[PDB]
C-alpha cells in the first residue's frame, strides 16, 4: 500500500522523463491519476510556458478525477506563472489525495501546494520515491535550494590518464558512441561551459545535433559560454553560428554585441555559476573543457560530477595530463565516489560524484 | 536441433570444466558429461594433475550404461600413458557410441591421435561443438601448446589519471580491496606471476594466493613467483623467498639461492624468457605485476595478450608516478586495444583489454 504508492510515483517518474530535453529552465514532472486501482489520466511536461503534468493528467481524467488519488514527482504548485496554479487544478478537479515525490526545492515556496491541498481537505503524502524523482531534475532541484547550478565536468582521457599528444592538434581517441553520449549531457544542460582554447584549436560547437528519436528543433538548447578573458574570439568561429546562444566571458566588445552575443563580465568561476542561474536561469552545465580550466573547476570544488570517458589507449608519459594539480602526498587526492561505468563500443564512461 | 541438443550437452561439460581453474595446471580445464537416450549418466571435470580425468570421472559414473551412449567433453580426449592412462582408450573400453569435442587438443602428445583411436574403433568422433565457448577455458594451455608461447595477462593499478604513486614513491591505497582480491583470482589461474627486482625491493610483494572468495586455499596450484633481477639484488630476507621452492630468479648464479631450493634462470630476453616458462617448467598462463618500466617493456615488446586495468576514482595529479613510461611523440604511436569489458569492483572499476595486433 506504501508499495502501491511506490508503484504509481515510478510510473510518474518514467512519464517525467518525456521532456528531458526540452523543459528547461522547467524542472521535469510526471503525474499519474488512480481512480479505483486504474490508471485514468498521465501527464507529462513538455516545454516552459506550456501545461504542467499535473493539467495534462487531469485533463484525461476529466470528471472522472472526483475522488481519485493524483501521483506527482513535485509539490504541485500553488503561484502563477507562466501558468496557473496546479494545486488550484487539483482543487477543482475534486480528488481524493496526492502523493507527491520531491517537496518545491524553493524554500519561498516549499509547501504552499500541499497548504492549499490540505485545506481544501485533501489529503496529502511527500517524499515517496523522493531519491528517484530527485535524479529527474538534479540542476533544478539544486538552483532553487543553494543558488548554485548542478555541475557536470565532461573529460576524455587514455587509459594513462592522457588527453592528447600535443595541444591544438584536434585528435580524438574516443569513439563516436561517446561523442552520442556527450550529446545526452549537453541536451540536458542549460550550458555548456568552455575556455577559448578549446573554441580557438577545435573549432568547436557544443550544441546538441542528434539525440536518437528527437528530433533537434524539440531540444531546449544549451546556451554556449565561452570564458576568453583577453577576448581573442573570432568572429569566424563555428560556435557563433547561433549568436543568440553564445555567451562570452570577457572584455566587451561591439562587435559582439551587434551580434547579440550576450557578454558576461570577468568574474571568480564560482560566481560565474551564480550568475549562469540567477540571472539567465541555468540549473544544469555541463564542463567541456581543456586540462587548466577543468583542473581549476576540480579544485574549486565546483563539480557536483565528472563523466569521463576512458579510451582503450596509452598515450604515454609525456602526452598531456588530463589533470594539472601538482600533488605531493597521498592525502592530497582528489578521491571521487564512482556513481556508474557504462560501455560506448571501445569507449567507457564513468560518472563520479566528489566525496569528502 | 541435434546441433541444439549437442550444444546443450557441451554446455554442461563447459560448466564442469569451470569447477578446477585453480588448481588444474599445468593440466588443462576438462569437462565430460555422458549422455545415453538425453539422459545425464556420468559426469566430470579433471580436478588436479596427477588425478584422473574428467572422462574417468564420467565413465565410472556412466559404468556399464555409457555402452553406446554419447560422450561430450570439452578437449579431444587423452592418447598417451603421462601421469594417467590415454582417455580415449577408456572411451573406446566403455563402448560409447559416440564423442563429442569441442576443442582439438594442440598438446603434440594428443593433437588429433585421441581422435584417431575413437575413429578406429568406430566410434563417431564430431569436433568444434561450442569450441568457442569452451576454448576461454584453457587460454594459456591451448596458446602454448599450439605455439610454445604462454597467455600472458598484464595487470595494472592506477588512478584515473593514470598515476600509480607519488613523485616521492608513496603509494598507498590507491585501489581498494575488492580489486585486490580480484588479483587474487588472476593469480590462481597463472603458472607464473612475474614481477621486476624493484617491486620486490619496494613492496616485499609476495605474489602468492592468500585468499579466494568461497575457495579453500588448499586446492589451489599455487603459481610460481619469477623475480627479475639482472644484478643479483636480491636480498635473502625478502618475504617471496619464504617459500623458496616456488620462487624462479633471473639473475647471476647464486650459491645461496640455489641452496635454498629457488629455480635460477639465465638472464635472457622477456620474449625467451617466457618461451623458457613455456618450454621448460610448463607454465602456460603467466601474469605480470610488474613497476612501470617493466610492465611498459612487456606491452611494447607486444608480449601480453591481455592487459587488466584496475582504475580507482581518484587524481593524483601531474607530478605523480605514471603507470606506462613509454614517451611517444606523436599520436600514431598511441598504444591501441580492444576493450573486452568494464566492471565495478566497489569504488574500483576493472578493464580487460586486448592489444591491437
Ligand atoms: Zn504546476
Ligand atoms: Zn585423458
Amino acid at each position: 500500500e506504501l508499495k502501491q504508492d511506490q508503484y504509481w510515483m515510478q510510473q510518474a517518474i518514467e512519464l517525467a522523463k518525456r521532456g528531458l530535453y526540452s523543459t528547461k529552465p522547467n524542472p521535469n514532472v510526471g503525474c499519474v491519476i488512480v481512480k479505483d486501482d486504474q490508471l485514468i489520466g498521465e501527464g507529462f511536461h513538455p516545454k516552459a510556458g506550456q501545461p504542467h503534468a499535473e493539467v495534462f493528467a487531469l485533463r484525461q481524467a476529466g470528471e472522472q478525477a472526483q475522488g481519485a488519488t493524483a501521483y506527482v514527482t513535485l509539490e504541485p504548485c500553488a503561484h502563477y506563472g507562466r501558468t496557473p496554479p496546479c494545486a488550484e487544478a487539483l482543487v477543482k478537479a475534486q480528488v481524493k489525495k496526492v502523493v507527491v515525490a520531491c517537496p518545491d526545492p524553493n524554500p519561498l515556496v516549499a509547501g504552499k501546494g500541499v497548504q492549499i491541498l490540505k485545506n481544501a481537505g485533501i489529503e496529502v503524502e511527500i517524499g515517496i520515491c523522493e531519491d528517484l524523482a530527485a535524479k529527474l531534475n538534479q540542476g533544478f532541484l539544486k538552483a532553487m535550494s543553494t543558488g548554485m547550478p548542478y555541475v557536470r565536468l565532461k573529460v576524455a582521457s587514455s587509459l594513462d590518464g592522457r588527453t592528447a599528444m600535443a595541444s591544438g592538434e584536434s585528435k580524438w581517441i574516443t569513439g563516436s558512441a561517446a561523442r552520442q553520449d556527450v550529446q545526452h549531457w549537453r541536451a540536458i544542460s542549460g550550458a555548456v561551459i568552455t575556455g577559448i582554447d578549446t573554441v580557438i584549436a577545435d573549432d568547436c560547437q557544443l550544441n546538441v545535433r542528434s539525440l536518437h528519436n528527437i528530433d533537434i528543433e524539440t531540444v531546449a538548447q544549451p546556451k554556449r559560454v565561452i570564458l576568453d578573458r583577453r577576448g581573442r574570439l573570432p568572429l569566424t568561429a563555428k560556435i557563433l553560428e547561433n549568436p543568440e546562444t553564445v555567451m562570452v566571458m570577457g572584455p566587451y566588445r561591439q562587435e559582439l554585441a551587434d551580434l547579440g552575443v550576450i557578454q558576461l563580465e570577468i568574474q571568480p568561476l564560482k560566481t560565474l555559476l551564480q550568475t549562469l542561474s540567477k540571472q539567465y536561469q541555468i540549473y544544469d552545465v555541463l564542463i567541456e573543457a581543456g586540462a587548466t580550466l577543468s583542473s581549476a573547476f576540480l579544485q574549486e570544488g565546483l563539480i557536483d560530477e565528472m563523466i569521463s570517458y576512458v579510451a582503450p589507449t596509452l598515450l604515454g608519459q609525456s602526452a598531456r595530463a588530463m589533470f594539472n594539480a601538482d600533488f605531493e602526498y597521498m592525502a592530497q587526492q582528489l578521491r571521487f565516489k564512482l556513481l556508474d561505468v557504462i560501455q560506448l563500443d571501445q569507449d567507457i564512461r564513468l560518472r563520479l560524484i566528489p566525496t569528502q
